[PDB]
């Protein structure tokens, strides 16, 4: 709605920073609106989604086990580690990985899980298998979050993004079992939500994973709707800024506030 583009505009002066923007109709894709939905940015933790996605589809193959533990230790251990760093000594089920991975942000959790497909260019190859000609993994944590000017790595757009997370909710490319608990991963109750959460009406749907980085990188990806039922998935990405995070997260909420008062 041009409502929501005055604010994804608005956004961008204020924070002195691009601003790539989406949103799609779940059950036909068709694009709703769009702001800069080709130029790529930092996914920064939104990737652990997709990564999930993965795991999930070598769990449907057989090739995994949701229960299958795994065991680390002190070194693997990086910065927002909040699950993994109290699991040291037991392990945690690649379950508990995703689960952690997804709603508590866990970067070590993301770290273990990219071990068990095999890593950033097997993240890769799933993603353009699955068609999604843009997105690519890279790094693992934290230097994902880098942001460097003109660095392609670990980077996807808009457009690309939106349609790889519904493929991963939606249809058949995961079983149904497996695409329920993806999008229960995303529903789960998390500490703060600042970019749509805080706001949403109570009674709406989401299912999201927010990301942050280095170098002024923000965004969120979700699923989200009226009456318990999610309709529109929405992209929202910003990279470069060197406001603060408050603002950049305000900024940013407000463009979601837009979305869903002129839904
Ligand atoms: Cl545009
Ligand atoms: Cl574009
Ligand atoms: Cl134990
Ligand atoms: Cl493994
Ligand atoms: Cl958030
Ligand atoms: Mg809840």
């Amino acid at each position: 709605h041009p409502e929501t583009l005055v604010k994804v505009k608005d956004a961008e002066d204020q924070l002195g920073a691009r601003v790539g923007y989406i949103e799609l109709d779940l059950n036909s894709g068709k694009i709703l609106e769009s702001f800069r939905p080709e130029e790529r940015f930092p996914m920064m933790s939104t990737f652990k989604v997709l990564l999930c996605g993965a795991v999930l589809s070598r769990v449907d193959a057989g090739q995994e086990q949701l229960g299958r533990r795994i065991h680390y230790s002190q070194n693997d251990l990086v910065e927002y580690s909040p699950v993994t760093e109290k699991h040291l000594t037991d392990g945690m089920t690649v379950r508990e990985l995703c689960s952690a991975a997804i709603t508590m942000s866990d970067n070590t959790a993301a770290n273990l899980l990219l071990t068990t497909i095999g890593g950033p260019k097997e993240l890769t190859d799933f993603l353009r298998q699955i068609g999604d000609k843009e997105t690519r993994l890279d790094r693992i944590e934290p230097d994902l979050n880098e942001g460097k000017l003109g660095d392609l790595r670990d980077t996807t757009t808009p457009k690309a993004i939106a349609s790889t997370l519904r493929k991963l909710l939606t249809g058949e490319l995961l079983t149904l079992a497996s695409r329920q608990q993806l999008i229960d991963w995303m529903e789960a109750d998390k500490v703060a939500g600042p970019l749509l959460r805080s706001a949403l009406p109570a009674g709406w749907f989401i299912a999201d994973k927010s990301g942050a980085g280095e170098r002024g990188s923000r965004g969120i990806i979700a699923a989200l709707g009226p009456d318990g039922k999610p309709s529109r998935i929405v992209v929202i990405y910003t990279t470069g800024s060197q406001a603060t995070m408050d603002e950049r997260n305000r900024q940013i909420a407000e463009i979601g506030a837009s979305l869903i008062k002129h839904w």
